[PDB]
């Protein structure tokens, strides 16, 4: 038995949905401590503690880039936070420092008895995502937090493509006509870079750097692939190994590779 399972047995059809089985509910974090904003997204009625997962979006890029993740995400059973940085302007670096302590944010307010997510955190079960530059800063959060269960941004950027010491499992969302971080001399030497991890690369057909940013048209297949890695390995719920490893088999994935997934 899996004490971090959650939800129902997971099919194709309830992962393209546009919702999992939890109700969400939201707030906007009172006191953002040591990052810009934050909207915290959370499941009412998920039956046990569950994982979070800070999101930073890309460089001049706000949480309306990113948000669409926070009720997908937090439908399956996370909670979830999306963030504005402390600048539009930062750099990968400062985007990872400020994931993370949106991550120990989310940690305080599990023991805060006002917020509403009160008790509802396993704070030793925590993932990172983001856009661009918020992807480059996933990376550097996953280098530097191996403790970290699982990564998937999308369309990373990062003045270094040597991601060589993750051992976090990632997911790596790329976007085929991307001419702000080309995928040959950006998400593809990324992806190739990491050899210690689970790893995945899905490139989608036709899309430019904003492929994966709310208002996608491949919702379905993308929040399909996100739910099922941080299923898998956040949540250590080999329920979802399949759809975790999988090369899909969509008319939108254009490139696709995998390494030592289970
Ligand atoms: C973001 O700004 C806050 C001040 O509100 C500060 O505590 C934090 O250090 C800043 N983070 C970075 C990486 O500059
Ligand atoms: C969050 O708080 C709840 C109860 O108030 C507790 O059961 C849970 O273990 C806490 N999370 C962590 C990681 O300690
Ligand atoms: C990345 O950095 C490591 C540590 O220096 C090095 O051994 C390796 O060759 C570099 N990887 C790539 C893909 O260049
Ligand atoms: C992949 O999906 C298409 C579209 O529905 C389907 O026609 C085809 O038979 C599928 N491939 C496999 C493995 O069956």
């Amino acid at each position: 038995f899996n004490p971090y399972a959650r939800g129902p047995n997971p099919t194709a059809a309830s992962l393209e949905a546009s919702a999992g089985p939890f109700t969400v509910r939201s707030f906007t974090v009172s006191r953002p401590s040591g990052y810009g904003a934050g909207t915290v997204y959370y499941p009412t009625n998920a039956g046990g503690t569950v994982g979070a997962i800070a999101i930073v979006p890309g460089y001049t890029a706000r949480q309306s880039s990113i948000k669409w993740w926070g009720p997908r995400l937090a439908s399956h059973g996370f909670v979830v936070i999306t963030i504005d940085t402390n600048s539009t302007l930062d750099q990968p670096e400062s985007r990872s420092s400020q994931q993370m302590a949106a991550l120990r944010q989310v940690a305080s307010l599990n023991g805060t008895s006002s917020s509403p997510i009160y008790g509802k955190v396993d704070t030793a079960r925590m993932g990172v995502m983001g856009w661009s530059m918020g992807g480059g800063g996933s990376l550097i959060s996953a280098a530097n937090n191996p403790s970290l269960k699982a990564a998937a941004p999308q369309a990373p950027w990062h003045s270094s493509t040597n991601f060589s010491s993750v051992t976090v499992p990632t997911l790596i969302f790329a976007c085929e006509n991307d001419s702000i971080a080309p995928v040959a001399s950006s998400a593809l030497p990324i992806y190739d870079s990491m050899s210690q991890n689970a790893k995945q690369f899905l490139e989608i057909c036709g899309g430019s750097h904003s492929c994966a940013n709310s208002g996608n048209s491949n919702q379905a297949l993308i929040g399909k692939k996100g739910v099922a890695w941080m299923k898998r390995f956040m949540d250590n719920d080999t329920r979802y190994s399949t759809f975790a490893c999988e090369n899909p088999n969509s008319t939108a994935v254009c490139d696709f590779r995998t390494a030592n997934c289970s």
